[PDB]
């Protein structure tokens, strides 16, 4: 069978496309000016809407961070202090002060400590202590441990299948497991502490980390503090 | 006809762009300090101004929400309570208490119960009971039922054509069907109940949901409560 | 004239794309075993002379969308592509039996000339994965020309392609009749 | 020298863009049949030599 052939080489390059879009402001600002703002706390609903697309099975989590946290001190970064002075007024605020609330439940997860997601309702008083506090970490670019708080997935191969919020496989759009709206809350108290802060074992324990834990009589020094929250999508 | 050809592949990516802009403050605060505020109620006209752009035919609606609502209890989220105590003071307020008023009529709608939109005037007393109450739902990301309260559109393919409030086709600017200014109202009463709340069949029924409906003799416990209102533009 | 897909793995009787590297860290449900028939070819002219048995005898059918066609464009996957394909494979111009096109050239004219003659074909390539990671348009290796899925879920029912670099060979063979 | 638009659907006598996927959920008034002549080309130089009848003889 005499022949004459021409050969073409096909080079497919399957890259790992992970695409996390956000439909909120980059800067979320809390300005506590009123007494009621202090006593009741401030809540911003739907501050961040995350849309998810991924080639591979993924886990979405929210990690709090700061330069002080990058230097192993999980604190808000102070920028300036309002006022003159007071011995019992420390500018060392816990990172777990912030609380996040999720819209959907976690589709697939298992964990050991408290709740494996931010689905729990915003509780009042020092009654919950750990059902909404952020995952405070000093190095958030490695996957969180088995008992941290994931938003969509888990440490083990407990994940959600790859897909997009654009095309439908079952449900589409914001009804799918690829769209999450997250609400923020920061609640100080009139004494000045943060009763809803939890100790930094992993951010997911029922051990309070108020300023009284630091000094037993300390309140937050008025001023400007800055904290970072990064929503990481990590392959499973 | 001997030829030598070069081919280019054109890949048009028609994405579903839905763009809802607002020109109001994210946080709308009601501070009831004077007696007349309690008795007559607090009203804020033009609190939000929604501008709409969309590739596809769309329906706009407003849905109230909260973490308690996300946990199947359509209630305002309490954060702190002013006062000492009283047996007849329950911090369970209906979500449907807030009332929205629209500027333009609904361009195209066919609904079942009461009014298909928030166009009805702000009535005084327990006379209307449903012409302005918010669509209270625990899962507001799926499209509302055929008898809920849309802002521009409906559950069926009764909708408004794709377009923008920038370019003109007929009318332009704020005169088009792509721009809605929305007024808020919350009116308590001196007894402490909220006579303008409706039962949560859909948030659109003429059945009262005052605090007396809960207990027949409970008034609202003074404190700080928070509720979320999300304006969703969904594709038809 | 026919087109045959091939690779070193195919030369070792495993009709798969040849992997070169894997992107990512790891996952149990991620295999570097992709069907050879993942690729799809579309012909320009219809087949001048053909008589086949299974599905379409050429790549003339239009590029379909979704899992609807499953066989109208998939490449002819073989492990020994130098022997003439059987009577139910997909040829580009001709067939297994003496159903062929006469000798000639695309330069001189006998009837029509140039790109209008039966001596000139333009071929379009398509590869369509799915964001679940599988390949809904792959077909099983009966002959590469059947309406039977060969997605990764056929292999494992829940696996996706492992990101990386894969390589395949397409050879257009002109055999004598 | 000329420019011709084409597609597999066009090869099957339907001068349309070839669809691959549909973003969104659904709507009856949304057809995935788009004209091939949607695209427009613009040339740099004028046509050196042409004699045509309808509209413009070049891009």
């Amino acid at each position: 069978n005499l022949i004459s052939e021409q050969n073409v080489t096909v080079t497919m390059d399957l890259q790992p496309v992970l695409q996390l879009g956000m439909q909120g402001s980059e800067t979320v600002s809390f300005v506590f000016s009123q007494i009621s703002e202090y006593i009741g706390g401030l809540t911003q609903y739907g501050a961040v809407d995350l849309s998810v697309s991924s080639t591979v099975d993924w886990c979405l989590y929210a990690a709090a961070f700061s330069s002080d946290a990058a230097d192993a001190e999980l604190n808000w970064t102070n920028m300036v202090t309002f006022g003159d002075s007071n011995p019992n007024s420390i500018t060392n605020l816990p990172i777990t002060v912030l609380q996040l609330f999720q819209s959907k439940p976690n589709p697939d997860t298992n964990s050991t400590r408290d709740s494996p997601s931010f689905k729990t309702a915003f509780d009042t008083g020092r009654a919950a202590l750990g059902e909404n506090n952020v995952y405070a970490s000093r190095d958030p670019f490695d996957r969180p441990s088995a008992d941290a708080r994931y938003i969509a997935g888990g440490n083990a191969p407990a994940e959600v299948a790859g897909g997009s919020y654009l095309v439908d496989d079952g449900a589409s759009g914001s009804n799918g497991a690829f769209y999450f709206t997250i609400s923020f809350r920061v609640v100080p108290a009139l004494p000045g502490t943060y009763p809803r802060a939890t100790s930094e074992d992993q951010g997911n324990t029922d051990e309070t980390d108020d300023l009284v834990v630091r000094g037993d009589g300390r309140y937050a020094y008025p001023g400007v503090y800055t904290l970072n929250v990064k929503f990481v999508m990590v392959e499973c």
